[PDB]
């Protein structure tokens, strides 16, 4: 896998991706704007960098974010296309940093920054297993 | 409202707040650990930015994240209390910018910053219908 290499990953925002549907037990976001939200873009992203590495993990391997920087600078409503370009910006072993960034046809909707780290999944779930109360 | 003052907001991790969970349309997600979601930390951490600022917004105001660059550094599964406590760092117009950091109840989660824009709901929402299919 090679710094500078770039993934795109389409999206058509369905309306159960708004600001309400993160969150449905949050009375506060009941009456928000219809519009695509940013733990979803975040999510989006996440899924691009992932589809991105799949290819380049070893057999019983995962990943988890670990940082997400971005800016979220548009509103995209359902039925607009979300289009995330990721850019592998650096590799350091297990960690991984991307540059993210989403359009939605009609605007630049925000980019930053994405690093994940490559764990074992068989290690990681035993070692969550235990802060499990 | 006032720089300095903390907030605090606290959520039951349930099991559908994973990142299978974030998108189930996503095959590629399939057999990640059940441990909350990035996308959800954050919007958890708008949540508790929200909750801060309700009383303080004028009739027809609510308001969007423009920006939040938080890290993710440790897992936490189902059951446990997620408590973000969120800063007012300034109000310079209608940005508000705000600390965020949450925690577990075993570890720190996350922590960095999160910005905010105050608008008029019909305002925006008007905007946004202009880019509606």
């Amino acid at each position: 896998m090679r710094v500078g290499e770039r993934f795109t990953h389409d999206f058509v925002v369905p309306p159960h991706k708004t600001v309400r549907h993160l969150y449905p037990e949050s009375p506060e976001f009941a009456e928000f704007p219809e519009v695509f939200a940013t733990g979803f873009m975040v999510g989006l992203m996440e899924w691009a960098c992932v589809r991105a590495m799949a290819p380049y993990l070893e057999p019983g391997e995962g990943s988890l974010g670990t940082a997400i920087c971005v800016t979220h600078t548009a509103a995209t409503p359902p039925g607009l296309t979300v289009t995330v370009t990721a850019e592998l910006r650096s590799v350091e072993g297990r960690r991984l940093s991307w540059r993210v960034s989403a359009h939605d046809g009609v605007d630049e909707i925000g980019s930053g920054t994405h690093e994940r780290a490559v764990i074992h999944l068989e290690k990681f779930n035993a070692k969550v297993r235990q802060k499990t109360p």
